[PDB]
DNA sequence: AGCGTGGGCGG
DNA sequence: TCCGCCCACGC
């Protein structure tokens, strides 16, 4: 934790300067990536990939049990579990 | 469910 | 640094 968070509001402390360099934006209210489609500004980009499916439809992630498709990773890894009950 | 959004991290 | 994942938590 050599990078901590100037910002005297804040107590962070990141391992890595690419971390803080991205943390700062939350401050800054700094929001680098526009949605074509809907003009939304986001934070960051791979948050904008995802966003972006929301318009298309497309759905990458298919669960392995009932093949149930999601836009995200995360989103289809929370659904396998209901398999179990 | 649908999906915003920050942290850790590898490349 | 950027990129683009996983991961996690929020409403
Ligand atoms: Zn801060
Ligand atoms: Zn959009
Ligand atoms: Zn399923």
């Amino acid at each position: 934790r050599p990078y901590a968070c100037p910002v005297e509001s804040c107590d962070r402390r990141f391992s890595r300067s690419a971390e803080l360099t991205r943390h700062i934006r939350i401050h800054t209210g700094q929001k680098p990536f526009q949605c074509r489609i809907c003009m939304r500004n986001f934070s960051r980009s791979d948050h904008l990939t995802t966003h972006i499916r929301t318009h298309t439809g497309e759905k990458p992630f298919a669960c392995d049990i009932c093949g149930r498709k999601f836009a995200r990773s995360d989103e289809r890894k929370r659904h396998t579990k209901i398999h179990l009950r």
